[PDB]
């Protein structure tokens, strides 16, 4: 590759300058931002300042983190600046790297869009790498869902903003239906930085962004129309020929249906041209109104067929509908034939219009709008060809950091799920008897609750991560390291989070309160032991209970050990 020799030799100028940037101080340093935006202005482009803009942040992250971005990270740095995707296994640092690029295209002064998968990843890298970018003079903003339009137009006016693919997509839509533009939360979608591309970029590609509303606003109708049926009397049978009423409906409890009248109809036309929704002389089975008669006849069912606390309930200002068995009410089943509205309309709830598609994009599309787009994963060589044909992106493998020495063992199969899960629960008491942890992957919640009760049979102390709490799961993710640990995850859950083996000792820092020297030394002095105990068991092992129908999913998992060189393994289980 040529590319890479290219930028070998501005990381070697990079790593040159670094000396010059020691001597500066915290507000020479903070300063940098001030003086590449004025070179800017009087004739620099951006990429002039690659090395140098480089050089301050990692001297800024020195001070900062504590950490100096190494040279592979410099690397990934640079492909990410230009139109392409860095592959970098699990745990280089895609994260810190990120802040590379970002502070190089930030001063361009049109801002940057960081993508991460989820939102907690969206606020814990915003929140982790803020203190870099306030130190250098920029501001980074947060996109959530929920955050309302003044909280959000104020986080895409920062010079870096985090979200999630959805939310940025979601608020792209919602803004093309703004009257005009002043209502818009985005700025130009000038340069996306997509964290977890294969995640997002392909596996998401084509499933669309998709806001749904009503058209056919039809509430005036169905409320005023609702007036209407309190002044009906119901009598017991129809006007037949041995029987005569004197009122305006009937209802037939049997065959559960509503019957009118002659008065009635006379009455309720009476009406209904009364208020204003018919003309006089009209008919009201008319083919010229009969918009009408379903509003009635729907209206006219609503009191007269349904009665609350018997077939619905009215909670939490949602209509909501009781099983016959009467044990249920369901939350998401609605009523047909504008049913439902005049039900609702009777209560006086929330008249529910017919919800449609409004606005549709993909990421495919979406992320395509972007001047710039770059993206870094773990996982991408594989997907190279659809990353070229599809977004113009070309894919570089990154050197890692240090050599990968994880250990991927030959996949086993069994006649059984029953004799795999055996094995693995064997292997599992082996590993652990050693003080060596455990990661389960799974493909589905189904093959984790199965994994786990096995596991709880056999008397084995484990967690189990769902993706259904990012920010807990994460916790214990981090964790997953320690010796001896057991951890169950679906391919979903507790990703981006490192497990460091022995433990992350931060976590127990942050646990004591307002520790001291010699209190912390105990932590850090302990956790070594660990961690070389660990390492010397062979670190971090997984199992892959099954393999995924997409290879990449699985190298998804191994990829969860063997970060920055340590000792690992893991192993993919098979059956019939
Ligand atoms: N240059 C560095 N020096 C020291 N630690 C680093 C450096 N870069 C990243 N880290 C640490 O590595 C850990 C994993 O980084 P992360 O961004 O989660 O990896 P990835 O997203 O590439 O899998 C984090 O705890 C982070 O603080
Ligand atoms: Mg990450």
């Amino acid at each position: 590759d040529r590319t890479l020799r290219r930028m070998r030799k501005v990381v070697n100028i990079i790593n040159a300058m670094e000396p010059e940037m020691e001597k500066l101080s915290d507000e020479e340093l903070k300063g940098k931002t001030a003086e590449f935006r004025a070179r800017l202005a009087a004739g620099a482009v951006l990429e002039n300042l690659i090395p140098e803009a480089f050089a301050v942040v990692r001297e800024a992250s020195k001070r900062v983190f504590g950490m100096r971005h190494f040279d592979v990270q410099l690397l990934g740095g640079m492909v990410l600046n230009e139109r392409c995707i860095a592959e970098m296994r699990t745990g280089e640092g895609k994260t810190l790297t990120a802040t590379l690029p970002a502070y190089l295209n930030a001063l361009t002064g049109k801002g940057v869009h960081v993508v991460t998968v989820n939102d907690y990843l969206a606020q814990r890298d915003a929140e982790n790498n803020r203190p870099l970018f306030e130190f250098l003079g920029l501001t980074v903003g947060i996109n959530l869902p929920g955050m309302p339009a003044p909280a959000k137009r104020e986080a895409y006016a920062a010079d870096i903003t985090y979200g999630t693919n959805n939310e940025y997509g979601f608020d792209y839509l919602r803004d093309n239906m703004a009257f005009s533009p002043a209502a818009r939360v985005q700025r130009k979608l000038h340069y996306a930085l997509v964290d977890e591309v294969d995640s997002i970029l392909i596996d998401e590609a084509r499933t669309p962004l998709i806001i749904s509303g009503p058209a056919e606003d039809s509430s005036e109708m169905y409320k005023r129309v609702n007036k209407i049926i309190p002044h009906l009397i119901r009598q017991e049978k129809e006007d037949s020929e041995t029987f005569q009423g004197e009122g305006h409906f009937s209802v037939d409890e049997k065959s559960r249906q509503v019957n009118l009248t002659e008065r009635g109809l006379v009455l309720i036309e009476e009406l209904l041209v009364k208020e204003g929704i018919m003309d006089e002389g009209e008919s009201l089975y008319s083919p010229a109104n009969i918009m009408l008669m379903h509003h009635v006849t729907a209206a006219l069912r609503a009191h007269a067929l349904f009665t609350r606390d018997v077939d619905y309930i009215v909670k939490d200002g949602e209509v909501i509908i009781v099983d016959e068995h009467t044990g249920r009410t369901m939350q998401g089943r609605r009523w047909s034939d504008g049913l439902h509205q005049a039900v609702e309309a009777k209560e006086g709830v929330q008249i529910q219009n017919e919800n449609q598609t409004l606005a549709s994009i993909t990421f495919q599309n979406y992320f395509r709008l972007y001047e710039k787009l770059a993206g870094m994963t773990g996982t991408a060589d594989t997907e190279a060809f659809e990353f070229s044909s599809i977004y113009k992106l070309d894919t570089v493998v990154v050197p890692t950091n240090r050599p990968m020495i994880r250990k991927d063992l030959p996949d086993l199969v069994y006649m059984t799920e029953a004799e795999k899960i055996q094995a693995i629960i064997e292997d599992i008491k082996e590993r652990t008897a050693k003080g060596q942890p455990v990661l389960v992957g799974t493909i589905s919640i189904e093959k984790s609750e199965l994994v786990s009760n096995e596991l709880t049979k056999a008397g084995i102390k484990h967690n189990v991560l769902n993706a259904k709490f990012h920010a807990n799961e994460a916790a214990i993710v981090a964790q997953a390291g320690y010796p001896a640990a057991v951890t169950i995850a679906t391919n979903m859950a507790g990703r981006g989070t490192d497990i460091v083996l022995g433990g992350s000792w931060q976590a127990e820092v942050a646990a004591l309160e307002n520790p001291t020297a010699e209190q912390i030394e105990k932590i850090k002095a302990d956790w070594q032991v660990r961690h070389d105990a660990v390492l010397e068991a062979g670190g971090l092992h997984i199992i892959g209970t099954e393999r995924h129908e997409s290879r990449r999913i699985d190298n998804q998992l191994r990829g969860r050990s063997g970060r920055q060189g340590d000792a690992g393994s893991s192993r993919f289980y098979l059956s019939m």
